[PDB]
């Protein structure tokens, strides 16, 4: 088992590490397992003076706060987004661009970004007058909640993985994590993409092909988009992995649609299992959301995302060919 897990972790720094296999070989603790691996790999425990005890205590508690009975927004998804963010941070076009604190913040944001997800959408929470929608005035309702839970868990006994950060680093990391988790709210997608396109249109690059990100606004705009890209990365993975993600999201969608139907509500797009095409839903998702984003990211970091973008396009056309 340990040999199988070690073999899978040979792909720790690669797009398309098989996180499903990691879950299997870690007795369904993919988030704790992959986060420990990532933090060891980047020397983050040493740099930020985090004991293994504190880190594994926090991570196990965080993972326990992902719901195992939701089909998609469980800790496997979190583990995938964290590992994908870890890969994106090391894209050669971003060499030496981000600080250690920014790296830490992004990976942490990815790990916590869907914690305590109920397996329904923001629109569902708003339209059912949820306590969470009330608390956050319908504004990034889930994403605010994920932040609330992920941060509060830091206050549990032996859980404050940021204890040895400086005061300013703690404040700045909090702000950055907030920015990156809120950037996973799909209501912010068009704004984020507009800003990414602006950065591409005005990009500055060194002689070595590395992006120049002078001011803090540009830096956080790239990091926000990076975590959003990782969140939206399933269609950019090898087809055998993408198909497993699609199976999981459609299970979660159909379950929400059943709740909507039983409440006498209008069923959300793609959530009616008696009429929904899984394949049409994926092609629309890619055409309207994922491909505009990832093509723009690819342009920002060219040529480093070329195989990722080609895989996305190939998967899109494969799904389109499977439409009934
Ligand atoms: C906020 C992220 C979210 C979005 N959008 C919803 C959880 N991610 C997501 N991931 C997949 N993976 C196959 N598919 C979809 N689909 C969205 N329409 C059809 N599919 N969405
Ligand atoms: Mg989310
Ligand atoms: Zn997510």
């Amino acid at each position: 088992n340990e040999d199988h897990l070690a073999k899978e972790l040979e792909d720790l720094n690669k797009w398309g590490l098989n996180i499903f296999n990691v879950a299997g070989y870690s007795h369904n603790r993919p988030l704790t397992c992959i986060m420990y691996a990532i933090f060891q790999e980047r020397d983050l425990l040493k740099t930020f003076r985090i004991s293994s005890d504190t880190f594994i205590t926090y991570m196990m508690t965080l993972e326990d706060h992902y719901h195992s009975d939701v089909a998609y927004h469980n800790s496997l998804h979190a583990a995938d987004v964290a590992q994908s963010t870890h890969v994106l941070l090391s894209t050669p076009a971003l060499d030496a661009v981000f600080t250690d604190l920014e790296i830490l913040a992004a990976i942490f944001a990815a790990a916590i970004h869907d914690v305590d997800h109920p397996g329904v959408s923001n629109q569902f929470l708003i339209n059912t007058n949820s306590e969470l929608a009330l608390m956050y005035n319908d504004e990034s309702v889930l994403e605010n909640h994920h932040l609330a839970v992920g941060f509060k868990l830091l206050q549990e006994e032996h859980c404050d993985i940021f204890m040895n950060l400086t005061k300013k680093q703690r404040q700045t990391l909090r702000k950055m994590v907030i920015d990156m988790v809120l950037a996973t709210d799909m209501s912010k997608h068009m704004s984020l993409l507009a800003d990414l396109k602006t950065m591409v249109e005005t990009k500055k690059v060194t002689s070595s092909g590395v992006l120049l990100l002078d001011n803090y606004t540009d830096r956080i705009q790239v990091l926000r988009n990076m975590v959003h890209c990782a969140d939206l990365s399933n269609p950019t993975k090898s087809l055998e992995l993408y198909r497993q993600w699609t199976d999981r999201i459609m299970e979660e969608f159909f379950q929400q649609g059943d709740k909507e139907r039983e409440r006498g509500m209008e069923i959300s797009p793609m959530c009616d299992k008696h009429t929904a095409s899984v394949e049409k839903s994926q092609v629309g998702f890619i055409d309207y959301i994922v491909h505009p984003l990832w093509e723009t990211w690819a342009d920002l970091v060219q040529p480093d995302a070329q195989d990722i973008l080609d895989t996305l396009e190939d998967n899109r056309n494969w799904y389109q060919s499977m439409i009934p």
